[PDB]
């Protein structure tokens, strides 16, 4: 790190409040000149939006452990005025709450100004601060995993706040909190990765426009954090027995519909005391029809359930009028909830206490109390919705239920609004209803979305990403509100959400204006690692260069400060999906930072488990055992990729560490037996969390044999030697034991009471192949398999499981097969214009909040396959030594006529190949390389041909 002399500041009196953006302004005389770089060290609790001088520099920091908080360093020699008095304002996002890539500490910031050894500015009392004006600290919880969708009233918000010219003197002073070292970000650490991407992109189309209307009454509930207040420390699932509870009264008699965006949590909804029966709405969503009278009734909702984290919905909508208020004491939220009746915490690695749903009042609750006067006798248990994790301005349930949706022509004014042009797109008004425009992208896309326009004060601007819509069905992102309300003040204005969203269309919907809205623009600032395409491959088959293609988009989106599973749902860095995605960027971008800074950061779970974290830096302490071995592979992947020696004895000591934790849990039997995630694909693997389950006991074994070159490079090789041993053992027992002779084939696993399972999937199979488990006769049984599989066998769910199939078929010299496949699978997503590989494929109920879905996440790297396959398979081009010091060119051209493609090094450089059949059985080969390289060449069976092969100078 370095030695600091700014100190950490905050503002307010509450040290880490819920969802707050506050602002942070600091001014100071720059000298008349500076000879070395003027750098801008900085970071913050939980994220910063930097501005010099009113310029938006940056943001950050990277997601980190608190015990290593990553700072930055900016070089804002650009942006600093010489000789006059400079400005340095930031916006500092606390979440206040734990999620997947945050450890809740405390609001914060941190900065100082350093050139030519003297400190220029630093972050102390002197500093100004004042909360965001108009963000409002209760808008929805984004996601179990992410922080929150934001609502901005830009009526309170002091647009200039960020400029030097801007008047700061009504603002408090900011409260120091203490230097750098104080807890809870017990060390300050470097950014170990340059800096993301920014650029501003505009949509392609304009899908439709409609004129709409969001229900009555919609809300957002964090349901989570209401019921189990503690849970807002961790991110780990919480279950909790309860109901919502909320008085309607009706002026007079009418029907009413109660909708629920997300389902109903519980065993249903009672209505005076009555078990509403029927119901409406395509999974997960369910629509009641009530027919009151006048009068009062108590709606109580069973939410009895196990929560993961993010908003649950509520609507209610009716041609009568209607007024809701909370059983209990007033305190502005019309709902209150009724327990907790019983909770509990899940730590899937650890034994604990499981919630049960049999509290007396709990069961008897719904019928014995019809009225609200009834529910008196359960007074102690009725308690009031607390007001920040509650709102009624929810973009969400407004879209995905609209009573109405009425498609207008879209008229040729509005294009104007995607386009970079000076005329303004003019929207329509109508006399009732709001004006929903569908922005289509192009493609998936991950940032932040940005806009500028002119409307009345009070109008609404509400903005709702989706990833996939077709023929009359949008396919909503349930589990993630991907939305922000917007609420202008007068005249023109700007906007850029700090928020990163992925999508591919955009849902505007402007609401409450009486005069015309001007749209001059609506884009996004995509934002990612920073990647150039220096990597390509192209081939006679139209079909395979379109798979490419999205390969690249996709493990491009997955690319932030690190990989990610995807730019929607999650943007969490899921360690089994990076050693897929780290393949696949070495041949498509070729950049190695990032996967370094991602395989250093997973040893920093240790303290929570030996066995690592399946996701990090993350307060969902959560393991799965074939996670951590991709991690090791991944490892030593990029180990041999780069030739880093120094990194593998870095690593060496955590490899070795959990893998001595994985050993102590083979028990008797002589095979691994766990009690927690045992996870491989979404498929219906016998996979239960019970005891041996087989593809982990293999991949076991592989791991223990991967760790020696770590070892090995790492220069104490015999620190393997014992690893070694009881590989041997581990996969002599596992032939002995999960080999079925009669199928000729591994069973999924041996249950917790020792029964055998009778279920047979190619998934285990795969892996035993590659593992090398299965040897001599079983190794041909399995060839058979990856040539013709058995349809009784449980079948890949996911492309994740195909990268694996495919390194099979590779090794098995079946690349005919592998790229039948790829158009198969591929071709399928291509068929639904997918910009991006699906996380799962189609038919398969697993991970999905509707069965008909194609798919949950559209973009998942981990199913970018071709992208490494292609180059890798196809064209030719393998590593032949550790760094690329020798590089083995062998063509499998298969069906094609010719292909071409460029795969970056690592030290610098690419190799580029090009080959195509100029007669029958004959090829003509380029190769191009730096002169320093050896090049193996060997041309595919029975083909001969002429061979240029070129080198340059490095
Ligand atoms: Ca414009
Ligand atoms: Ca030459």
């Amino acid at each position: 790190g370095r030695n600091w002399n700014a100190s950490w500041i905050w503002g307010g009196q509450e040290e880490s409040p819920r969802n707050e953006w506050r602002c942070f302004r600091g001014s100071f005389d720059a000298p008349a000149s500076v000879e070395g770089p003027a750098m801008l060290h900085i970071t913050a609790d939980s994220r910063y939006v930097l501005f010099v001088n009113g310029e938006q520099v940056g943001r950050g920091p990277v997601r980190s452990w608190p015990k290593e908080q990553f700072y930055d360093s900016y070089d804002i020699g650009g942006q600093l005025r010489p000789g006059v008095r400079n400005t340095i304002a930031v916006l500092v996002l606390h979440f206040g709450v734990s999620n997947f890539y945050y450890l809740r500490g405390r609001g914060g910031l941190i900065a100082e100004i350093e050139a030519d050894g003297r400190t220029l500015a630093a972050t102390d009392a002197a500093w100004r601060t004042e909360r965001l004006g108009g963000q409002r600290s209760n808008s929805p919880r984004m996601a179990c995993q992410q922080g929150f969708g934001e609502v901005i009233d830009a009526r309170e918000l002091a647009e200039d706040w960020a400029l030097p010219a801007f008047d700061d003197g009504g603002w408090a002073q900011a409260r120091s909190i203490g230097p750098a070292g104080t807890a809870p970000w017990t060390s300050l650490v470097p950014r170990d990765i340059p800096f993301l991407t920014e650029e501003k992109l505009y949509p392609a189309s304009i899908q439709s426009l409609s004129r709409v209307k969001a229900p009555k009454y919609a809300a957002a509930l964090d349901l989570r954090n209401q019921m189990v207040p503690e849970s807002v420390n961790h991110a780990n699932p919480v279950s909790y027995c309860g109901y919502v509870a909320t008085i309607l009264t009706l002026e007079t008699s009418g029907v009413v519909t109660l909708g629920f965006p997300t389902g109903v949590r519980g065993s249903g909804v009672w209505v005076d005391g009555v078990l509403q029966t029927e119901w409406t709405g395509v999974q997960p969503e369910r629509y009641y029809s009530l027919n009151l009278a006048a009068g009062e009734h108590l709606v109580l909702v069973d939410i009895t359930s196990s929560d993961h984290g993010g908003s649950s919905h509520f609507a209610i909508d009716s041609e009568a009028a209607f007024t809701l208020r909370s059983p209990a004491g007033d305190n502005g939220v019309p709902l209150a909830t009724i327990g907790t009746f019983d909770q509990s915490e899940y730590i899937d690695h650890r034994p604990g206490r499981r919630m049960q749903t049999d509290h007396p009042d709990y069961r008897a609750l719904p019928e014995a109390a019809p009225t609200a006067a009834a529910l008196e006798a359960f007074a102690s248990w009725v308690k009031p919705f607390e007001p920040s994790l509650y709102t009624e301005e929810n973009v969400f349930g407004s879209n995905v239920w609209r009573t109405l949706a009425e498609r207008r022509a879209v008229p040729r004014s509005v294009l104007n609004a995607i386009l970079p042009v000076p005329e303004p797109g003019v929207l329509p008004v109508f006399e009732d209803g709001d004006c929903e425009l569908v922005i289509d992208l192009g493609a998936e896309r991950s940032g932040f979305i940005g806009f500028e326009l002119e409307a009345p004060a009070g109008t609404i601007i509400d903005a709702y990403g989706v990833e996939y819509m077709r023929e009359g069905y949008t396919q909503h992102t349930y589990g993630l509100d991907n939305t922000f309300r917007y609420i202008c003040r007068e005249g023109r204005q700007s906007y850029v959400s700090p928020v990163r969203r992925g999508f591919r269309y955009l849902f505007l919907t402007v609401r409450g204006n009486s005069a015309p809205v001007k749209l001059h623009e609506i884009y996004i600032r995509q934002s990612t690692y920073p990647v150039a395409e220096q990597g390509s491959f192209r081939c006679s088959d139209a079909l395979l260069n379109a798979t490419w293609e999205i390969s690249r988009h996709t493990t491009r989106l997955c690319m932030e400060d690190t990989f990610v599973d995807c730019p929607s749902y999650e943007q969490v860095f899921w360690v089994g999906d990076s050693r897929n995605e780290a393949l696949v960027n070495y041949y498509v971008f070729g950049e190695t930072e990032i996967v370094e800074r991602c395989l250093n950061l997973v040893p920093g779970s240790a303290d929570e488990t030996p066995l690592y974290l399946d996701q990090v830096p993350s307060a969902w302490s959560s393991v799965i055992p074939n996670w951590t071995f991709f991690w090791i592979l991944a490892c030593r992947e990029y180990a041999a990729h780069t030739g880093n020696e120094a990194f593998a004895a870095r690593i060496w000591p955590a490899v070795k560490h959990t893998l001595t934790h994985y050993l102590e849990h083979i028990d008797d039997s002589g095979l691994l037996n766990m009690a927690g995630w045992n996870l491989l694909d979404w498929a219906p693997i016998d996979q239960p969390n019970e005891g041996i389950v087989t593809h982990q006991n293999l991949f076991l074994v592989k791991a223990l044999r991967d760790s020696r070159a770590l070892a090995a490079a790492a220069g104490a090789t015999e620190e393997a030697d014992a690893f070694a041993a009881r590989a041997d053992l581990l996969a002599e027992t596992i032939n002995a034991v999960l080999w079925d002779e009669e199928k000729r084939a591994y069973i999924d696993c041996i249950h917790a009471d020792g029964r055998r399972s009778d279920v047979y999937s190619m998934q285990t199979q795969v892996v035993a192949y590659l593992c090398g488990v299965a040897q001599g006769e079983r190794e041909a049984v399995i060839e058979g398999y990856l040539s013709s599989p058995p349809p009784a066998f449980v079948q890949i769910g996911s492309p994740f499981m195909s990268f694996f199939y495919y390194e099979a078929l590779e090794k098995a010299g079946r690349q005919t097969l592998m790229l039948d496949d790829i158009r198969r699978n591929y071709g399928q997503m291509l068929r639904y214009d997918a910009t991006t590989c699906w996380e799962m494929y189609p038919n398969f109920a697993e991970n999905r909040s509707n069965p008909d879905m194609l798919t949950r996440s559209h973009c998942h790297a981990w199913s970018a396959a071709p992208g490494y396959f292609l180059g890798s398979s196809i064209l030719g081009v393998k590593r032949g030594a550790d760094g690329w010091r020798t590089v083995d060119i062998a063509p499998q051209p298969c069906d094609l006529t010719w292909a071409e493609g460029v795969v970056p090094l690592p030290q610098g450089g690419h190799i580029a190949v090009s080959w195509e059949f100029v007669s029958a059985g004959k090829l003509k080969l380029r190769i191009e390389a730096p002169e320093d390289i050896e090049v193996n060449v060997t041309l595919p069976e029975g083909i001969e041909g002429e061979v240029t092969q070129v080198k340059y100078m490095s």
